[PDB]
This record gives structure tokens, sequence and C-alpha cells, in this order.
């Protein structure tokens, strides 16, 4: 099985027909599943593989996360839920063009080291994505003492990160993924470039957005393609569908090739669709998507 | 009566640390506490309005999915829903208002029922004496406009963060039809700018104009001059939601009245200076008897 340690949360995706005591009128609010752990869970389930999300929800609203959880069949062993408290929430404005902004209110989240991750049981590979700051800290060490790999992508979490505890989970970490601007945020807050951020894991991954992602690992560095877009609705749960791909290529043994190009076609289907878990492609359909995209079949 | 014509809505209170001004673009940040407050500017007015002892209506629309609370609060605090009308299989608006630490605020204001306030007609409110059109649905701010005008009702118009929705030319006819125009200073150059009218020519087509100052007080110009009001220092700095609707409460107080520009205007900046000291618009919650002896306190007599 998988462990995808991050966020569960409910994403308000509030539009702005449009692109000091200022107000923006938003007429259209649609409310979504969202949370870094529900994203990826949703996208490993998808392709077959076996998501074991581990997050906190908060008991006034947590019961229609775990009810979709319960349909989809994805296990709430690991999913806690707190007693007289709030699940996060996501506001996400969003214009014209597909820029957002989003206030996070992050209600269990914060609470998120109630879960130790080296408990969980037949896990052969994790993710550590963005969370409270003590739980990400807790399942980086946890991991590593427990000699589980795991990927280290914290995301939105960077800026709780000071450089000894970010240059600390790199260490531990066996894999990063990143999008750009995070790559570079992580060279500047760890003094390291680069290279050296690279040289401490078995690849470092950066997405690159409409344009495809770059894997780096020991002996060279993968460029993998993008795949156009059917649509292009909301961005919101790209970078999770990806990494979703991402983590089944690693469990499965593909070749960094392969899994990348398989994350890339998860980022392409997402984009085509409104908040992050509302892509449905059947596990067929992703093989043929593949084929015609690459040209072989994973 | 005063008719009190605006948006009524649930308020979410959240403070950024940092200034707006240093901070395909993907920004997410931290809200680490939200309060939760009722809020709209109606319900504001009217709030303030009657903490006076004033006889506020409030004119505004709720959505039935969650208008019982604010239907609630305003039944017990004996204000009249009379022309409060709540909108079947709606929300009601909702504004996400976040603070910075220089008191500057940015809100994501969700709309609702609101987009529906011009099912109200104003010209229909009976023993109305004095109104205020503020922040509302467009349509709604430009038909109370036309109605109040129609009915001969002196009002005061207040834009606000319907700004953006007027044109030029509706906006310089609803300056027009209006009795007193009130702003913030901010507002107050986007007015100018947007009608191609100085402040003078604005003040030249109203009884007054009001440019509230923030922490600086206020200005009223009017016919024969222009009043400069202190503001009161606050007791403590804790929210400015809401404080431009106290400071309105406390004028249409004046107004209805009679108070000299000079004292409806001490009055209003009071107002603003009690609000706050309080989270969110409407937990300030000063007595009639109070408000008489801070205002000979701060200003030297008694209104
Ligand atoms: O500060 C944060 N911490 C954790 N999760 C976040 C934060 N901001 C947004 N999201 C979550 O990120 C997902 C997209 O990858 C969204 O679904 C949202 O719920
Ligand atoms: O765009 C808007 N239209 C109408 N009302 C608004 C808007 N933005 C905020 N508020 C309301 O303004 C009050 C403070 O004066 C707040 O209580 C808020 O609900
Ligand atoms: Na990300
Ligand atoms: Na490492
Ligand atoms: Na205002
Ligand atoms: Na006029
Ligand atoms: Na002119």
């Amino acid at each position: 099985a998988t462990l995808i340690c991050g966020s569960i949360a409910y994403d308000n995706i509030m539009t702005f027909e449009g692109r000091i005591n200022l107000s923006f009128l938003v007429p259209t609010m649609r409310r979504e599943f969202g949370g870094c752990a529900g994203n990826i869970a949703y996208a490993l389930n998808l392709l077959g593989g076996d998501a074991r999300m581990m997050g906190t929800l908060g008991a006034v609203d947590a019961q229609p996360y775990l009810d979709r959880m319960d349909a989809l069949g994805l296990s709430r062993e690991y999913v806690r839920v707190l007693p007289d408290t709030y699940s996060a929430q996501a506001m996400i404005t969003t214009d014209l063009d597909n820029n957002q902004i989003t206030a996070f209110h992050p209600g269990a989240m914060m609470q998120s080291h109630v879960n130790h991750a080296g408990e969980a049981k037949d896990i052969k590979l994790a993710i550590v994505g963005p969370d409270g700051f003590q739980g990400m800290v807790q399942h980086t060490e946890e991991l590593a003492q427990a000699g589980v790999p795991f990927i280290f992508d914290p995301g939105q979490g960077l800026p709780l990160f000071d450089g000894a505890t970010l240059r600390r989970s790199i260490e531990l970490a066996t894999y990063i993924a990143v999008n750009d601007y995070e790559a570079k945020l992580v060279c500047d807050k760890t003094g390291w470039s680069e290279d050296e951020i690279a040289s401490r894991v078995q690849a470092l991954i950066i997405t690159r957005g409409e344009h495809g992602a770059t894997i780096r690992h020991r002996d060279g560095t993968e460029q993998i393609p993008a795949v156009r877009a059917e649509r292009v609705i909301d961005p919101t749960g790209c970078g999770d569908a990806f990494r979703g791909g991402l983590l089944y290529g690693i469990e499965h043994g593909f070749d960094w090739a392969t899994a990348g190009r398989l994350a890339s076609l998860m980022g392409a289907l997402k984009i085509a669709h409104q908040g992050p878990q509302t892509y449905a492609p059947t596990r067929a359909e992703i093989d043929a998507r593949f084929e015609t995209a690459f040209g072989y079949r994973p």
C-alpha cells in the first residue's frame, strides 16, 4: 500500500468575474472535495493503486468526506476525525485567467501530528505533503526511522519551514516533488543549490506546468513531455493528480520516463475538470490515452 | 422612521499578519483564526441607529437557506422585519473579510440573495422621513435611489463597495437625486474621477458631501462652508470592520434630529471610535446615556 500524508480539506472555489477598504464580488462559489492527501489518494485510486490517506478531519463536518471515501473504497484507517473541530477549508478566489489566491483555514489540519506514520502497516511507499507543520516534520522522521521511502512534497507548507528543518527533511526523504517556484524557494531557504538537493535524494521531480516535468536522478535527467489538455477548466489539484501518477509509477517499478509520463497525463486530465477530484477516467481509458500520447503501454 | 437600504450579510473576519502592499499566480496563505459576525451595510447601520434610540427600518434581502439566525437577532433587537425579504432556496450574502497590519482590508463578497435586492420597493415604505441607500445589489441600489427621489424622501447615497458597478452617468445621476452623499476619502477620489466633478461640484448638487478620513476624522462639505470633524481617540483598536456604518448611523440620527453638521459629524465620529474597539460590526454595545456622556467628555457639550 502507499501512505498518503497531507491535508484533507473542502475547497471553495470562488469566481471573480474579471481580473483602503476593497471588495471583490464573487457571484458564484463551488464547493469541492480537496486537501493534498485526498487529491493524491483519489488519483492513485483511479489508477488502481491502494492509497491509505493519513490526515485529520474535524468532527463538525467530516462526514461527507468520510462517506465519499467509503463510496470510493479508500480506507479510512489513518484518517483521524477530531471531536469539536472544523475540517480544513481552502477559500480559493479565482479570476478570468485561472490565476488563484487561497486563504487556507487549517482547522483540524493543525493537529495532524496526532497520527503516527511509523505505526502504519504494510506501507511500501509514502508521500509527505502539505499539512500541519508539526505533522509534516513528524511524518518525515517516523517514516525514515521506519525505513519507508517517501516523497517529500512540502508545497504550501514550505513557508512554515526554516533552513535547518527543511535541510533535515530533504536528508530523510527518498524523492522530492515540487514545482519550479517551490524548487527556487527550497534552494533559497536551504542555501543549497539544485544539484545539492538532487544529490540527497533518489530523484528530484520538478513540474513545469503546461510544459511537462523534469526528473533529475543520480546519473541523468529525464525530460517528461506535457500532454495536451482536452479543455482547460481549473488548475486546482493538477500537482496532486501528477503526484498520484508518480507514486503509482514508483510503487509498480516503472522507469522514470514512464512514471513521469503517467504523472504528466494525470495532470492533463485533471485540468479539464472543475475542482481537484471531478475528473473520472477509467484505468482502461488512462492506458489508451497514455498510448495515444506516448506510443506505448504502461 | 428611517429606511435603511443595503446589504444584510454574514461576515467572516480574518487577520493577515503582513501588509497587503508587500505581498500565472498561485498564491496561498494560512488564516489561522476567523470570527463569524452579523454584518451587511443595512444591518450594521440599523444596529447603530437603534443604539441611539432611532427607529431603523431595514430594507434588504436574505436567503431562506440560512436567514433564520439574522431574523432571530433582528427580533431580539426589536428591529422591524417589514422590509426584510427572505428568498426561498437562496443563500444569504457572506463577506470573507481579511484585515492587514495597517488595518487595510480586502473582502471577497458573495452576494447570494443580495443580487435580488430590487424585489423591495423603497417607494412603498410607509412613515419614512429619511433614508440611506448603501452598498447592495446594483439594480436594488439604482431602484431605491429612483423610488426615494420620486417619493420625496431625503436620502444619503452611500455607494461604498458598490462603486465599481456604477458608471459616470449613473453616478452623476445618483448624486443629483440624492440629498447627501457619504464616502471615505479613497472613494471620494474615485467618485471625482468617475463623474468628472470636483468635490466642490459634487457638494453643490447635495445638501452635504460627507467624507470620512479613518483615524483622522471627517469632513462635511456643505452649502455655505465646510466642517472639519475631529476623530475621537479609540479606547483600543480591535477591528475596523463596520466603522463606516457606525459613523453612518450617528450621522442619520443627527440628521433626523436636526443637529447642526458640526454636532452630527462629531456624533458619527464617536460611533466610529466606539465600533473600532470591538470585533465585527455590531458587537460594540454602548447605551444612549453612555453615548451622551462620552460625547460631552470628548466634545465639551451635550448634543
Ligand atoms: O496551506 C495549505 N496546506 C495544506 N493544504 C493546502 C494549503 N493551501 C491549499 N491546500 C490544498 O491544496 C490542494 C491543491 O494541491 C487544495 O485541494 C487545497 O485544499
Ligand atoms: O460588495 C459589497 N456589497 C454590499 N455589502 C458589502 C460588500 N462588501 C462588504 N460588504 C458589507 O460591508 C459591511 C461593512 O460596511 C460588512 O459587514 C460587509 O458585509
Ligand atoms: Na503544490
Ligand atoms: Na534524502
Ligand atoms: Na463604506
Ligand atoms: Na442631489
Ligand atoms: Na467636469
